[PDB]
């Protein structure tokens, strides 16, 4: 498989950001999430495709009103309103196929 | 839930060996690693595999120099002869349902 580079994102603190994953070579929409690696750390499951109007479900614990999704038959896209630094790391859009997952999509977020 | 990485830096040719255990798999047949080269995004990069050896290398990384220790206990992954191209984070996890769950990582730097 071919090695993609992430998409660098350098922000300001209260900027608003998109991190984009594509609808459109996706299989199985519920086998599909963003994963967030903060610096040093293991990456973890942030969020997940849901089957409802707004289209996702966070990971149990995570409430950080600032953090949404926009997804539809197109996108699956992170959002994040008036980022700060502690949003600061990498994030993975991945769909898991039998034994592994794939990595479609990943962005570096940084200051 | 939350790990740090192993950190490691190296110098060229090097043996590293980074560790991930079996202790709380469920299924070892979702078990992998995966590299994710400095500005890349994550590649799955070896699996678990029911065999004498007990992995299977993905498509793109058949090189001699990677291997595995893989027992009851360990799920350990063995680079012989690093180099600056091997940099990169390597992350452990098992596929659980929807999601991956990573229990391990480590920093290859150089």
């Amino acid at each position: 498989m071919d090695i993609k580079e992430l998409h660098v994102k350098t922000v300001k603190r209260g900027e608003n950001v998109t991190m984009e994953c594509s609808m459109s070579k996706v299989k199985d929409k519920n086998k599909l999430a963003w994963y967030r690696q903060s610096f040093g750390k293991v990456p973890q499951y942030f969020v997940r495709y849901y089957s409802s109007n707004s289209g996702y479900k966070f990971a149990e614990g995570f409430k950080d009103s600032r953090f949404s999704m926009t997804v539809n038959d197109q996108k699956f896209d992170l959002n994040i309103i008036g980022t700060r630094e502690d949003d600061g790391g990498e994030y993975f859009c991945g769909e898991v196929e039998g034994n592994t997952i794939k990595f479609t999509s990943g962005t570096r977020l940084q200051f």
